[PDB]
């Protein structure tokens, strides 16, 4: 556990590119001491790498601060009340067009298509609200089939995931030592 | 000394506020291994906390990327060629007025007043160059007498500085040991290529 956490921190500091948009989540990760919290912030760190790559590939701004669509519009001088709470992975306002980006990773075709339709529906549900406010929605769903990203060599991506999986294994191995113990 | 470095890192992670403007320098600091580089980046981290604190209390933008005044103007579409190279600690363009901020810490009254005059002159020397380009300079010099800032509790600021000083003492001993080493003689002798 201590060794796994140490190896994870070393990968984070030495083998994830120092793009400044990642620095906050790296610090969030490096600050964690509890295994369950290392795992949680490590998955989030991997996710941000994917999100920022998707934003750069899709031509918009990564939603670094988890702003809502409401805030993004207000931020740009656009009133649109009653908009449900939607926090996109990326966004870009060009003229009257609001690009909204959702991205994800899934590892089987069934889970891929399910999440693809979920994120599509999530953005689609504010199209008409945006249209009433003069904003044409440009919704983008970028589904990935693995965790490959431009900020990490493939071998270090793999080692990071292998190490996170060991923390998962220990948790699950922990409670089967709970389940054959208990009541 | 490994323990001192570890303590500085814990203070950085646990007691320096998670302001997004500090992310880069905090990460730069946490990645250092060599005692002297830990010391330099730790001092730079503390300086960054004060500079950003000053920008916030003076109502302007911290100069996150060390942009020059010329660069700040060309980003807002203002031409102005001349300009000496000047990197303010903070800036804000409002209407036709360019706020420029310099901040510093000094620990004696004589050094405080000397530095205040220096920074005041540094900014004043471009007032007319800006006025020709249509810009009213609003120059601010924020001189501080201690290291307090809003991103660190007072006790942690004190203990961070205490541990940096102990790390200074340790790296001074590393240097003296190094100057007794063959590596040092080999560095001297590499004077085969002046
Ligand atoms: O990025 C997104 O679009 C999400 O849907 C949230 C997300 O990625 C996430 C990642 C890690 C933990 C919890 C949510
Ligand atoms: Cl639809
Ligand atoms: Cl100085
Ligand atoms: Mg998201
Ligand atoms: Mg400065
Ligand atoms: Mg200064
Ligand atoms: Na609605
Ligand atoms: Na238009």
């Amino acid at each position: 556990h201590d060794e796994i956490i140490s190896e994870l921190r070393e990968l984070c500091l030495n083998y994830i590119e120092q793009d400044e948009r990642l620095s906050r989540q790296k610090l969030n990760f490096l600050g964690q001491r509890e295994p369950r919290m290392v795992l949680i912030e490590g998955l989030k760190l991997l996710s941000r790498c994917i999100e920022i790559d998707s934003a750069d590939k899709s031509g918009c701004t990564h939603n670094h601060d988890d702003k809502s669509v409401e805030t993004i519009l207000v931020e740009s001088g656009i009133v649109c009340p009653g908009l449900p709470l939607i926090i996109p992975d990326g966004y870009k306002l060009i003229d009257n067009s609001l690009i909204l980006l959702e991205c994800f990773v899934r590892s089987t075709p069934a889970s891929f298509e399910k999440k693809f339709i979920e994120d599509t529906n999530k953005l689609a549900c504010i199209r008409e609200d945006l249209a009433v406010a003069g904003v044409t929605l440009v919704p983008i769903v970028d589904g990935r089939c693995d965790y490959d990203n431009s900020f990490m060599p493939e071998w270090a991506n793999f080692k990071f995931r292998d190490l996170l999986f060991k923390l998962l294994e220990y948790s699950n191995q922990d409670e089967k030592v709970f389940e054959e113990s208990e009541y």
